[PDB]
Parts: C-alpha cells; sequence; structure tokens
C-alpha cells in the first residue's frame, strides 16, 4: 500500500532531505517527458507556487479517465497502486495533497488526494473546455516526511535542463511564484 511508502520513504526516493524533494518532482516530470517521447505534447511546464507546491503540465493525450480492470478509474489505479506512471502514487504517498488536471477531447476532468493518498470524493468530469488535450499534476510535499520543504530554483532548473537534452522540438519550463516577479527558465532543442 500507500502507508509503506510513508513508513519507509527512503526505499522508494533514496532519502528525504533536499535530494528526495527534489526527486518528487523528477518524478512527475518523467511521467510528462515519457508521454512526450511517444507521441505527443511539444511543452512541460513546472512551476514552483507561492505555498510551495509544485504543478507540472503537459501537452499530452491527456490520463485515462476510464474505468480500470480492477474497478477503479484508471487515475486513480495509477496515484493509489504501486504496483504508464511510475512514481506517481509515491508522490500522491508522500505529499500532503495532490490535483490532477486531464484535459481529453473538450471535457476537462480532475481528481484530489490527500493525507498521504486518500481520494477525495471520486474522479470527476468538471465541464467541457476549448482547452488543449494535457495532464497538470499539482501537489504539496509533506511536511512531517521531509527534512525540507524549500525547493531550489538552481536545482530544478540544472535538472530539468537535463531532461530537455532528452527532447526535440518540446520545450521545458521552470517558473518559480515565490517570488514577487514571475521567474523563469526555458530550455527547447532543436533537430
Ligand atoms: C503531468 C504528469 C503526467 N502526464 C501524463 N500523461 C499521460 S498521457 C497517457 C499515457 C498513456 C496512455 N494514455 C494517456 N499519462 C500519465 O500517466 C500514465 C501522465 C502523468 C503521470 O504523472
Amino acid at each position: 500500500g500507500l502507508e509503506a511508502v510513508r513508513k519507509r520513504p527512503g526505499m522508494y526516493i533514496g532519502s528525504t532531505d533536499s535530494r528526495g524533494l527534489h526527486h518528487l518532482v523528477y518524478e512527475i516530470v518523467d511521467n510528462a517527458v515519457d508521454e512526450a517521447l511517444s507521441g505527443y505534447g511539444n511543452e512541460i511546464n513546472v512551476t514552483i507556487q507561492k505555498d510551495n507546491s509544485i504543478c507540472v503540465a503537459d501537452s499530452g493525450r491527456g490520463m485515462p479517465t476510464g474505468m480500470h480492470a480492477s474497478g477503479i478509474p484508471t487515475v486513480e489505479v495509477i496515484f493509489t497502486v504501486l504496483h504508464h506512471g511510475v512514481g506517481a502514487s509515491v508522490v500522491n504517498a508522500l505529499s500532503k495533497w495532490l490535483e490532477v488536471h486531464i484535459v481529453r477531447d473538450g471535457v476537462e476532468y480532475m481528481e484530489r488526494f490527500e493525507d498521504g493518498g486518500k481520494p477525495v470524493g471520486t474522479l470527476k468530469k468538471i465541464g467541457k473546455t476549448k482547452k488543449r488535450n494535457g495532464t497538470s499534476v499539482t501537489f504539496l510535499p509533506d511536511d512531517t516526511i521531509f527534512s525540507t520543504t524549500n525547493f531550489s530554483y538552481e536545482i530544478l532548473a540544472e535538472r530539468l535542463r537535463e531532461s530537455a537534452f532528452l527532447l526535440k522540438g518540446v520545450k521545458i519550463t521552470l517558473t518559480d511564484e515565490r517570488g514577487e516577479e514571475p521567474k523563469e527558465e526555458v530550455f527547447h532543442y532543436e533537430e
């Protein structure tokens, strides 16, 4: 279960200091680049929000909104079961809250999780939008778990540039809004 992650997060993300904190960002990001390398998205946006929560947003197909063979939505399986989206449930387990916003085929979806991965209600259709297809994940890391919940902008920029090195024609932006004015870096290549 997700309790195993909270009991021994070191066996899942290496440590719960600054290193482990930033690792949470990379887990969600890698799912976006997986999608980019599959298809399927010309930009990945990473935003450090004012409340020290992280948003990771892509322009991919959008996380599947249908029922999983186990009898709960595929969105929920990805974020609540370990054992597509490796690391997503780990991030969910170690966050105070997390929500996923999905836009698929002109309809927008959302689901919220709290207290280490407990679903708040269920997956919901919000209503039709003109927005492009994509998945957006916001989460606030659990401060009772991490030694520090204070994201380094420099560390994120260096590692996202590295993730951009992997990619052709997809643009990775980092935004810090903590932060009286929106500070940001952009990386894109090329061939
Ligand atoms: C914003 C980060 C993110 N973005 C994502 N986009 C897709 S899109 C997709 C992938 C496979 C099958 N169908 C849709 N799927 C995902 O999980 C499987 C994610 C995902 C998971 O964290």
